[PDB]
Parts: C-alpha cells; sequence; structure tokens
C-alpha cells in the first residue's frame, strides 16, 4: 500500500525562479500574476527584524528577476497579501491550469512539488502534521514551493513553504500567505510544538488493511469512545472527537466494519502490538493517508 | 527522509488508451508510435492460450481504437515487439520528451505513473525487487502504465506493467518488451519468487541517516564483508559482493565512513536491534533508496 503524489505536470509549469538582489527562491505563475514567500526581499540581516511594508513600498518594478526557465518576465506591479508577494508580470502563463486556492487542515495530506530555483526536482506526499508543521528534509532550501492537491481538472493550492524550523521541520502558508501554526517569517526563535500521531488517519489505514484481505488484528473486544481516547493519548494519538469517527462512515459502510470496532482494534494494537506481524506488510502503524486517500486508492 | 518520486509532466503527455474489442489499457505515445502491452488483443479466453503473432497478423489497423484524451488516433499500422506492440499512429505526440528506453536492474528505483484508461492518477516511487517484481498494490488494473527516471532533461524508460502475480505483485517488461524476471504475458500459473532485502539501498539509507546527523549506530566492532554476508543472510539480507561495496565508494568518501564500517554497524543492528530507537526517525531499515538516489536527494 503505496503514499502516492499526483501528477505533477499541471503545477510544473507553473513555477518559476524570483531574485531579489541575492537573494532566489521558487514562484507560483498564475495568468499574470507570481506568488513568492515575501522574505525574498530580505538581506541576511534584514532577516532578523524586516519591515516589510517599508522594504517593499521602497522598491521598484525592475529590481525584481523573475524567470520562466531562461525568459526574464516583467514585473510591472508588487503588492503584499499577508506573507506572500503578488507580482505582477507582463505576461499570462500559457500554462495556467484550472485552479484554486484552499486551506487545509492538520491531518489533511497534499503532494508537494520540490523545486531548485525555479527547476522541479521531485515530488513528495505528506500530512499536515497536527503541530502545523511538515515533516521531512525535503523541502531544503525550496522556499516558494508548493504543496497541492488535484480534483479531477481542478489544483487546489493550500501550501507554500517558507521556512526550515530549528528541529529541521518545514513551515508554510496558505496561498492567502496566511501561516500555518503560530510562525512568523523571519529569522528569529520559533518552536514547533509538541507533535502527536494522526489518530483518525491510522485508523484509515486499518480499515486499507481489511480491504486489502488484512483482517487478524479485527477487535477481540469492545470500547466506548472514552476509554478508546484514554487509552490512545498514553501513546500519544489523538483524540478522536464524535466528528473524527464520523468521517470513517463511508469506509465502514464499505467494509462493515464498525468505527468503534476499529478503534477497539487499534487500542488493542497499542496495548498488545504486532508481535513481529505485519499489517499491509508494515510492522508500524501508517498515520499519513486520509480516510478520504483510502477511498481514492482503493 | 521521504521518497520522491521524479515530475511525471513529461510523461503525462505521453499516456494514451489503447482499446482492442472490450480490452482497454494505457499505452505510451512516442513520435507517431504508440507502445502497449500486446494482451490487449487477448479475449479473457485468449490470454489462457494465445497466439500472439497469428492473433497480431489477423487484426486489421482499424481494430485497435487509440485516444489521446477525447481525441481519436488513426492507427496506420502495427508489429509487435517481444511482449509490447508498436502501434503507429498518424500523428506525431506534439508532447514527445526527450526520452531514453533503459533496462534496470533489481535493487534499482523509478518512478511509476499509475493510469487508469489513459488519465494519470497518481505517481509512486518504487524499487525493482531482487525477485524481479515491483511490491505495492499500485498498479491494480493500470497495465500499460510505465517506469521512469528523469536525467535533467531526458526521461529513461525502463518499465511497463503488464500483470499482477498471485501473490498480488507486478510484473512488467522493460520498453523492448522483454519482460523482468521469468513471467510471460498469458494467464497461467506463475509464481514469485522467494524475495530478499536489497542490502546495498539499506547501506545507503544509513549513509542517508550520517549525512542527516544520526550517529549514533555507528559500528562498535569491526567485520571482513565475508563474516558481513555470514549474518546478513541469516536476516534474509542479499550477499554483498566487492562491487557492491564499490558502488558504496561516493558516500564513504563524502561521510568519511569507510564501506566495511557501514557494513559492521548494520551487522551489528541486525543483531543486536534499534530497540525502541531510531534512524531518520524511522524504526525499520528502508531498503528501497539506491545509492545514486542518496546522493541526489542530499
Amino acid at each position: 500500500f503505496r503514499k502516492m503524489a499526483f501528477p505533477s505536470g499541471k503545477v510544473e509549469g507553473c513555477m518559476v525562479q524570483v531574485t531579489c538582489g541575492t537573494t532566489t527562491l521558487n514562484g507560483l505563475w498564475l495568468d499574470d500574476t507570481v506568488y513568492c514567500p515575501r522574505h525574498v526581499i530580505c538581506t541576511a540581516e534584514d532577516m532578523l527584524n524586516p519591515n516589510y511594508e517599508d522594504l517593499l513600498i521602497r522598491k521598484s518594478n525592475h529590481s525584481f528577476l523573475v524567470q520562466a526557465g531562461n525568459v526574464q518576465l516583467r514585473v510591472i506591479g508588487h503588492s503584499m497579501q499577508n506573507c506572500l508577494l503578488r507580482l505582477k508580470v507582463d505576461t499570462s502563463n500559457p500554462k495556467t491550469p484550472k485552479y484554486k486556492f484552499v486551506r487545509i487542515q492538520p491531518g489533511q495530506t497534499f503532494s508537494v512539488l520540490a523545486c531548485y530555483n525555479g527547476s522541479p526536482s521531485g515530488v513528495y506526499q505528506c500530512a499536515m502534521r497536527p503541530n502545523h508543521t511538515i515533516k521531512g528534509s525535503f523541502l531544503n532550501g525550496s522556499c516558494g514551493s508548493v504543496g497541492f492537491n488535484i480534483d479531477y481538472d481542478c489544483v487546489s493550492f493550500c501550501y507554500m513553504h517558507h521556512m526550515e524550523l530549528p528541529t529541521g521541520v518545514h513551515a508554510g502558508t496558505d496561498l492567502e500567505g496566511k501561516f500555518y501554526g503560530p510562525f512568523v517569517d523571519r529569522q528569529t526563535a520559533q518552536a514547533a510544538g509538541t507533535d502527536t500521531t494522526i489518530t483518525l488517519n491510522v485508523l484509515a489505514w486499518l480499515y486499507a488493511a481489511v480491504i486489502n484481505g488484512d483482517r487478524w488484528f479485527l477487535n477481540r473486544f469492545t470500547t466506548t469512545l472514552n476509554d478508546f481516547n484514554l487509552v490512545a493519548m498514553k501513546y500519544n494519538y489523538e483524540p478522536l472527537t464524535q466528528d473524527h469517527v464520523d468521517i470513517l462512515g463511508p469506509l465502514s459502510a464499505q467494509t462493515g466494519i464498525a468505527v468503534l470496532d476499529m478503534c477497539a482494534a487499534l487500542k488493542e494494537l497499542l496495548q498488545n502490538g504486532m508481535n513481529g506481524r505485519t499489517i499491509l506488510g508494515s510492522t508500524i502503524l501508517e498515520d499519513e493517508f486520509t480516510p478520504f486517500d483510502v477511498v481514492r486508492q482503493c
């Protein structure tokens, strides 16, 4: 059972490089706008204490160098939106796909097109951690890279990379420039809080296992929701609300396994262990597939 | 440390649907040729005992329906190459990228663009297992889907999916239509042999760990190659040749950790265990990153 990224073609045609002075990062070109992290305007000395609105009101249009492959795109306007610069260029991207901008919740998944200086290098699937960060060293030096989902023909942009935190996890914003989490776009003390396991996703992955033939771990005993949350919290799992439980409705319907019955199986799995046995050929519980991802891939 | 797929844009523009009668699968459109598994010509009754050259000499050009999105592409020729049909169409793909065809070795990695009836649905990274199969239910119903690597601007096609084996792993061919492994393109008894862990890749992943700060597991004791292979084989690991050892040269150079020293660390890891500790935040040893993948992603 594999982590899949969305095909990245529709996003690749949107990736450009933005340079201000000696700083360069990735930007996203849609219609005649280029979106990038506004800290591209910062010198390393500015970055400790940046006055973004002063720095931005004081920059000329021609001080921005935007490149689509080798081709310079002239900037003809610039404004700020929260933590993003929106740069007007003189050319509409002929490869602009159908898109929207959405803001995602913790636990949800998306694909990241990792880029270096505007050139796509790889695509990764990942989840937004409950602490509003994303794990995995893959975003190191690709500020501006974007996270997205594809809904048949429409690209829903949800993430833009801004920074690496002291523990090496990544922080960024939605495409309206609002951070996920309490973080800021300056070089200062910030810390990812404690993280927890995405309980709903681990439940979804146990349903994926049942769908794929694996039944040995089904519950031997009943649980209540409350007793379930009591045990799960001891293993650093997120507590499960009623509404979380209900999101598992379709997977429950299609398998015949009641949601609280699957909670019971997980509770017994945390307490009693796999003991060398495997689920989906794994010795560990996976928490970066949402219920939606499981329905889609099964 | 994340599994990355190559950006799939260059391959997406090549994916079409091929239909013969009631059978449809994916094909790959390059210049004026469409490549697909030749079992597209089979009825379910043919598939038990197909006479491919008779079935193929007896089919007309117009009995092949090739669709690029909604757009029919007229077939104007057909020949067989080993287990692939090469169909001449009347139109050159305007999106043909720079490409080559290469045949890969067991243990090597590639990206798969999983498609349904010609439409890209997701991209996955994977390795060719030592038993010449590929693991992970992701290829279920996407015969014709292709595996590739990208070398800066050139797509190296290496795999085309043909079949699922009784254990649910996938089997396929290179783009000259030669199977990887002893398998055949008919519905008959075939079995993946026993598989082993890709020792060289697990070593590469331990070097990735060192590159990323993780040093706790470095060897406490010396080993010879022979003593190493003796222990590894007991844990169902592939034995390591001298030439395998030498492929680890660059990772050794860049880290300062001699290859036999890393063999020692793995040997001690297999025997003594992680005991709750993590490498690269994982409690298990990963075997689907090659030495090349590690250099590239670090």
